[PDB]
């Protein structure tokens, strides 16, 4: 877990920044190669919040989930993660608007993919949007972001508790109650934004009108351009009965199978 400040070297840029502190581009010398990375670094409760988020990643390992490569304890206390170049897939898709829906639909099941593997795992990751998404390439999407994520107890499948309201499922909000599949609600969200090219879900409404609109049985419209069973994919993750809500397993499948389905067009 533990690197060594001196193999770190740190750019004066910055990639973001926020209250927590700010994400900064470095170089990590490993065993023999060079490693480009990206470090998040603090600005009480905030190191054990970074530390509880290294707990984290430590346990995990798959091709579509950000890869922790340690901490270390200098300057301030620094999250040292593999990088994707790319960025945040809701801004990389806002300026890069001819990016097809065949490349839209491979990004959203590696993300399916990852997420399968986490619920596999039993953590719950409980910010997942396409802000959390970041890309390695055009071709290659890893999940981030898990400072919100929970290892679930071995008896219960949901941990029970600002949020991101307008990517929580009714029953996060009237029962505080998060699963996989609070997750799988919350990927469907990631799709909708992924398909209406990085626009923020439920344009110009309030918190509390989303969560009115959905108790109603509402939901967000079709994406201008995007696939039809892509879009009835966004509505099976909003089923608003947890028991009826598909988990990964069943999502990645749905996913798996179209997305090869649209590569056989494309060979014909
Ligand atoms: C290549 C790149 C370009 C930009 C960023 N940006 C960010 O990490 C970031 C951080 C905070 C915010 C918060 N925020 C303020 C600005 N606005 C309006 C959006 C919300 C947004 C983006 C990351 C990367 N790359 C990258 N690669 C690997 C890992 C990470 C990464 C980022 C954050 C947490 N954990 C891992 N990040």
């Amino acid at each position: 877990v533990y690197l060594d400040r001196k193999l770190l070297t740190l750019e004066d840029k910055e990639l973001g920044s926020g209250n927590f502190g700010t994400v900064k581009k470095g170089y990590y010398q490993m065993k023999k190669v060079v490693k480009t990375v990206a470090v998040k670094i603090l600005k009480p409760a905030l190191k054990d919040e970074l530390l509880a988020e290294a707990n984290v990643m430590q346990q995990l390992d798959n091709p579509y989930i950000v890869r922790m490569i340690g901490i270390c304890e200098a300057e301030s206390w620094m999250l040292v993660m593999e990088m994707a170049e790319l960025g945040p897939l809701n801004k990389y898709l806002q300026q890069n608007r001819h990016v097809k829906d065949k490349n839209i639909i491979e990004l959203v099941h590696q993300v399916s993919m990852g997420m399968k593997y986490l619920e596999e795992s039993n953590f719950v990751h409980r910010d997942l949007a396409a802000r959390n998404v970041l890309l390695v390439t055009q071709h290659y999407a890893k999940i981030s972001d898990f400072g919100l994520s929970k290892a679930l107890r071995a008896d219960e499948n949901y941990y029970k508790a600002k949020w991101p309201v307008k990517w929580y499922a009714p029953e996060c909000i009237n029962y505080y109650k998060f699963s996989s599949k609070s997750d799988v609600w919350s990927f469907g969200v990631l799709m909708w934004e992924a398909f209406s090219y990085g626009q923020k879900p439920y344009r110009g409404m309030k918190g509390s009108e989303v969560t009115a609109m959905l108790e109603k049985g509402e939901r967000m419209g079709c994406p201008a351009g995007c696939p039809r069973e892509m879009y009835d994919l966004m509505n099976l993750c909003w089923t608003y009965d947890v028991e009826n809500r598909p988990g990964f397993a069943a999502v990645e499948l749905r996913l798996r199978n179209y997305y090869y389905d649209v590569v056989n067009e494309g060979h014909h």
